[PDB]
């Protein structure tokens, strides 16, 4: 609703997780312009810091309410509020690392509330994640489509490395409204996530993300719709 999701919205996030058995907690808050598809966040490691792995595997887990949509693509996730939605993600990294994530999103007292759980496993002890050799995500295209009564997204997601190379992951996410709301058809979401600042050990980190939905069919008529 245009009433309940305002042009500027704040959020609080809590993550509990483990990577290669190393347990941690993160608390953060953020803000942005949901209909414009822009947001920032500041995250703080509150337990298990400093983290012995790349911040970059956590950054994409910290807000799909802030995606710009053409007027004629049902904004399924915005419409799930105030009750909200859940998402479940699997990231298969090319060296056998795996990240599984679950998230609950709701709207409480006019603020989004995000609860995240993360399990990262089988990262090579001397690979770029555990050795902190990553340098942020390339811009991504998430292919969205409805399936089994939920909204699914698939990404071929690419991390830049300090050595000039790259490090890839296959990602699939299911996004499911807690109440029935109309699912969209297939379309793409262009995403760019930046680490804007961090302290030396990444126990305080600031992110920015821009995300915009675009039609993937419909030709010039649907182009730049909205
Ligand atoms: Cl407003
Ligand atoms: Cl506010
Ligand atoms: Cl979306
Ligand atoms: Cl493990
Ligand atoms: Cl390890
Ligand atoms: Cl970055
Ligand atoms: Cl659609
Ligand atoms: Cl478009």
């Amino acid at each position: 609703n245009m009433a309940i999701i305002k042009e500027f919205m704040r959020f609080k996030v809590h993550m509990e997780g483990s990577v290669n058995g190393h347990e941690f907690e993160i608390e953060g808050e953020g803000e942005g312009r949901p209909y414009e598809g822009t947001q920032t966040a500041k995250l703080k490691v509150t337990k298990g810091g400093p983290l012995p792995f790349a911040w970059d595997i956590l950054s994409p887990q910290f807000s799909k309410a802030y995606v710009k949509h053409p007027a004629d693509i049902p904004d399924y996730l915005k419409l799930s509020f105030p009750e909200g939605f859940k998402w479940e993600r699997v990231m298969n990294f090319e060296d056998g690392g795996v990240v599984t994530v679950t998230q609950d999103s709701s709207l409480q007292d006019g603020e989004f509330i995000y609860k995240v759980k993360l399990r990262g496993t089988n990262f090579p002890s001397d690979g770029p994640v555990m050795q902190k050799k990553t340098m942020g995500w390339e811009a991504s295209s998430e292919r969205m489509y409805p399936e089994d009564g939920a909204l699914k997204g698939e990404i071929k997601q690419r991390l830049k490395l300090k050595d000039g190379g790259h490090y890839d992951a296959e990602v699939k996410t299911t996004y499911k409204a807690k109440k029935p709301v109309q699912l969209p058809g297939a379309y793409n979401v262009n995403i760019k996530l930046d680490i804007t600042s961090h302290n030396e050990d990444y126990t305080i980190v600031e992110q920015y993300e821009r995300a915009e939905g675009r039609h993937s069919t419909g030709g010039m008529d649907e182009l730049y719709k909205a």
